[PDB]
């Protein structure tokens, strides 16, 4: 199929002076584009095995697919989850789902930066929707794990927190960053995709 | 392309009193059965997600092909691993390579079965040629993880020690199951797979 | 302070013809048995590296603390939540919260079942409760790996998908030891340690 | 015992150009110091849970443990391992063994490079000396996974390939990393920990 590096929706310097402008044209154009290139890569070798019952080599080529394959998946959703014209609360059956499922807005938002914060190397926190229970849950990932792939979740809203996602500006200070992107959630975006899950 | 159950090659009852019939015929008609059945299921459903390029099913099947796949690798070394023309000690180069490179056959012993017997849950024990350094090295395998697919490491001699494969008759004490195996190993065909490293 | 191995709260027989003596009494005498010593031992370990400050043995430590540790964990619940009284369905505010959860009390055993039937390797099923979002939660785990200790969530029942725990009577064929299991669950145990949990 | 965070042995600017001031005061300042912090709190839970005999608690502190722990065993090997008057080759049995065991000096910067560039996510390469073995071998590990405490082999060499050890300087080039790093390689230090594993 090729996979193709999605053009991101604003212009790289929109989310300022929550995200800077370097760290969106490297994460899209150096870290995004690398996935999607070793991405395609892995894929082939995937096809030349299968077509020659090779399960050492599809295993061996698993780590790759995961790791490209995931970072691929997430930030895809990562760019459609942030606007220059987010931030705030969002409105409608999704916020009526946050208090339902978190008590509050506010009590959502430190439940999300915490399990944000608290990734152990590289990762990524989410939130999304259990579709089998019917309602939000938050869940962490490590490095590019991806949320669907792994746990079954529908992803909503994922929080990259690689260190490339914020060390240019914040430096080691993840949770400076943490409070920062709120600024630019796109809540249109993550209530699209709530809204998609049920019925 | 589709993968097979390899037939054994000798009769159920052969390694006795080492490994009883009754886990011979479990271990080879129904366990090792499955795996091909579940790889070649899952094989199908990757070729359908990689024309797709749908990487969360990629991603999603990965556990099922490194369970399934590594099983039937795995069981399908295992199997010419053992034999009942085997037992003793290996002869010309692989026995120069086990007493250069551990000592004395006595101290790989020791070796392979404490890789064995420090398995915690389901896995392998394995003897192997590392190509890159020209030599032979020890390694364990959790669950059904596949030595060459996760390792790189070329596999000689293979030693299952889930459950399964002993528990019917040493029931808890997998030491005395890896006592017994030891009288069992087919040194002619780690011999056949190492002679196949050096060329 | 030092772990002891929990008397089984009934016969060894006490199970038939849902799990038969002779896995009862390994389980319990040997399996457990060995769990409690070697987590005294761990320990023991533990407490002198950290006295002496010794960050690498600690670390080195640390698989066997988790899985003797766990095995002690999981295996002192389980007994408890077996029960020649067992059976049937749980009744009061636990069948309330199964049904509110899960819709059903079948469709609840259902998800269990996947989750123990889909362990790959050894582990366990759970059902837990969730003290954060207040509601109860269907988790699986791999090896020893425990429920509280890994996850958060408080352990109500777990389900041992480890070969040992039924393969001299079953076989190969977990699902019908999973089937045979809901005979013998001792709902009183899972509903004192429900009702643990919302004081 | 109190951990503590060690001086570096030199200027923060001492491994300029090759890796800049501001990582080098950042990377110890503020992740070895934050390493160090954590240890120490998560050692005193742990004290508390030994004490306690509880089992879970225990479990629950190993992530950060591991985390905070190999962070500071792997940093505190990390800065001895550079110096402003490093670079070149070693010299004496190291050498020997790196020409012997690698075929030669290039071989194995071409081999232990590609190891550090391999890791996906956060991690290190490492040359160690197996003990067992008597002889020089290379690996990666993730995250903060200390290289004996994890695999048992002697850390002699160490390239930390997390993202905060180069993306300030050399952003999502880590290969342009990697090459430059070999100028400052304290070839004194890495012999005398490798004289130290030799009787
Ligand atoms: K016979
Ligand atoms: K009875
Ligand atoms: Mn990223
Ligand atoms: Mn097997
Ligand atoms: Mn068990
Ligand atoms: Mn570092």
């Amino acid at each position: 199929m090729k996979h193709s590096l999605p053009d991101l929706p604003y212009d790289y310097g929109a989310l300022e002076p929550h995200i800077n402008a370097q760290i969106m044209q490297l994460h899209h154009s150096k870290h995004h584009a690398a996935f999607v290139n070793n991405l395609n890569v892995t894929e082939e070798k995937y096809q030349e095995a299968l077509a020659k019952g090779d399960v050492t080599a599809q295993i061996a080529l698993q780590p790759a697919l995961k790791f490209n394959g995931g970072g691929h998946i997430n930030h895809s959703i990562f760019w459609t989850n942030l606007s220059p014209n987010g931030g705030g609360e969002p409105k409608g059956e999704l916020l009526e789902a946050i208090k339902r499922d978190f008590g509050s807005f506010d009590k959502f938002k430190e439940k999300l930066t915490a399990a944000s914060v608290g990734v152990q190397g590289s990762g990524w926190g989410w939130l999304g929707f259990n579709k089998e229970r019917g309602h939000l849950q938050i869940a962490a990932c490590p490095n590019q794990d991806p949320l669907q792939g792994t746990t079954g979740l529908i992803p909503l809203l994922g929080i990259d927190v690689w260190e490339h996602a914020y060390y240019l500006q914040y430096k080691n200070v993840r949770p400076d960053y943490l409070k920062a992107i709120w600024n630019v959630i796109n809540w249109e975006n993550v209530t699209e995709r709530y809204m998609a899950c049920k019925k």
